[PDB]
């Protein structure tokens, strides 16, 4: 029933390797900001750990084990504190980090909101069984991105993936 | 220390959408068969559930919810009974089902053996942080596929991913 | 130990088959509604609609509806910080029991609120329930405690006075 | 794949006390003892903890906290060690202990096999959604009780509950 | 991102009995009470369970099973409700209770903040690997105790233990 | 209940700093070696080598070595069906305690095998240890029980006779 205070703690998982992916993340935060059921949102790429012993760090480059552990754990920490996951899932370039986080969250029995995006709304609709069955709620990013602003994250109502070929 | 009987229960995760992926799986089973530390190996694509109410089933096609649940659960069942995971991980075509299973297994604190394969041993070596940090042991598929036959699955000795750019 | 804000997130599980059971549920919602340590309450029966289900209650239900409804409850269990169970000692609801075992396997606290209309029978309880529950509040004589119980910390209160089977 | 040594570790859950129920349990053991895939079977009612500090143990009595604690724990230990659960489920007199155990195992992602028994096959077939959905494989006690001797507990293939009204 | 309402639910673990230790705990509370990101703080020694059936409660005595059970459980409940753990860790007299609690929380994937205190800053700096690796963020009690008032418990950014010998 | 094959998978945790501690560990391995209910035993100190570490015991260790070694233990905890702890009551090993809490959060059984060289002091134990452990075998007077204990089912034996703090 109606909550006394916002309780949703969103773990916003998302690729961040292209302008389009980056714009979706931006857009997602905005909508989430308009949702009255949200108490907090964590985006893994917002802050960052800095390793002093790490001289001249580069992206996609070799990183120190210390930076790697700290950054990975901040993400797991985000998942731990989150009550649910929201994944801006690029269906054109499958992100394994996101897929990994979806499985982790489900192993913890946490609800997972999948928001698929494709630049080819007209190509075949197929999805991996693990993703298709692991997620508890699907919200198409192409045509319903906006309900993130209204979805009741206090209870995360289920909505099984349907309409996708399974492989 | 030395085990009285084999105790390793391997969950062999792997894409199965190309001849090359299919040959690796085949090869993997053979090596695993030669390993004295293995009590059992589960390959998700070996058996299969059959839904009677499912008329004319097709691969990649729309599947019944009953078949979807049963098949997904057989996989989770495999992960549950497994003591460790071994992933024939295609680095050229990232498989999200596999990535999902890697995260699930790690959320359960189970050791995960990553065996990466690439048809371009000469291209840049980069890996997602979640995969790079989530796996506990890496065995290159291109140059060490064969140690699967000797690895001590009774204890799954760690071997951190190194030599890969992190993104 | 004094919360800055209410944190208690209650999963209120109970059978919803008889009028009596529907009454208890009705009362609990109100009682918990007056507790200042509660941030939110979730009640399973407050549902999903399979647009493809041509559907009777108690009848054969589509797998899609079954999956979504079952998940909505587990999701309520996941979000909850504790469980409050309007537990029927006369008609044992295995669903409620399942959920109690699920929550405990998750290490979360479970407040057992038993009810009986047969005070005549020897008060007894299954071991798993007797030992699994962390806090018991008699529904026949302490129901009102739910409006005052501190769900921010859910103080323990082991089951006693019940014969074990 | 074929197991090198039996892998199934069964948690055999069942109500006792009722003459019929005891019979079921006894026959289940026999059936299981004949299954090559089973490595071990734990039945909670077999042996028990004796509280030396317990005067006159009343079976159904107001038993001491030490006995209760040790007995309850001996069951969780069995659930913990078990790879799968097999429940002799009485559809005539619902045993909440069993139900408890089923959800506990499912929260652990362990496979659960339901073997329902009814002395009233003429009565309506109904099942609580939590059981019907939580269970991973059903094997009708009244009709396929014998299957327990052939079921491959090394993989516990799933068989979704069906044909039951759901309330 | 910025939280809409305090999200941090702290499990404040610490040894008691020792005059110094009590002081630490008292100051930690003050510091925490000043942190805007904190929603609630649970300290195991604050209030307690009273076993009406317990004659003359001996603090350090052979306490009854009911008291023990209710007290131990009240702590797990706090760990369960908590989003993160903050441990006032005595490097001079290792408290195994605290250690227990740290591993329990890590098995749950919850973030753990170590605040080490030593009355002998001249002695060698060493730490048991399990603590040094299990801990997700360290905040020197002797030097940065005040940080507890600024630390964003809505996300618990990590800070790997370093500068300690490991045995 | 009679295993077809040994299933017990033991995670043997203990401090490995003093000669005495190194002796107990030595004995346990042998005792467990005679138990027919055991399929395998894992002992943390039996290690990893960071080819890039130029390394002293107790010294500063590379993060890579730290990560791999720590993981090897958690992996041993994951594979194990139960834990056997050669627990020192004179010099509390927080590593062992951490691992005990980890295993219990995983619902696995933990056999506490305490040892003391000071029978003179009031036998006491921390609550979390006293309540977390599921089976206790006195290392000073029952050490040998480990060769006969049934690890296929690890029968419970709550801690008693210890004052609680
Ligand atoms: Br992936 C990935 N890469 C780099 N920084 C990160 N933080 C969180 N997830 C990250
Ligand atoms: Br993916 C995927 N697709 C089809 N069948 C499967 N079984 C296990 N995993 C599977
Ligand atoms: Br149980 C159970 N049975 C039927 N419908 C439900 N909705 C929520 N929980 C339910
Ligand atoms: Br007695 C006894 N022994 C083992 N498991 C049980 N569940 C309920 N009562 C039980
Ligand atoms: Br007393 C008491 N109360 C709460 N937590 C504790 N840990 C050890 N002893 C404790
Ligand atoms: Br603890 C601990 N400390 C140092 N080395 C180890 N290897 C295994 N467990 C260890």
């Amino acid at each position: 029933m109606k909550a006394v205070v916002p309780t949703g703690k969103i773990y916003l998982g998302s690729p961040f390797y292209s302008d389009a992916q980056r714009e979706r993340a931006a857009k997602a935060k905005e909508l989430l900001a308009k949702n009255p059921s949200i108490a907090h949102v964590f985006f893994p790429f917002d802050d960052g750990f800095t390793d002093p012993d790490e001289k001249n760090p580069e992206i996609g480059g070799i990183r120190s084990m210390v930076w790697r552990d700290a950054t990975y754990q901040n993400d797991l920490t985000g998942i731990s504190n989150a009550t649910c996951g929201v994944f801006l899932y690029d269906m054109d370039q499958l992100d394994d980090g996101s897929a990994f986080e979806i499985g982790f969250m489900r192993a913890m029995h946490k609800p997972v909101i999948l928001v698929p995006f494709t630049e080819h709304p007209e190509k075949e609709k197929k999805m991996n069984l693990m993703i298709a069955q692991g997620v508890t709620t699907i919200i198409d990013g192409n045509t319903e991105f906006e309900k993130l602003a209204d979805y009741n994250f206090n209870e995360c109502p289920s909505n099984p993936v349907r309409g996708y070929g399974i492989y």
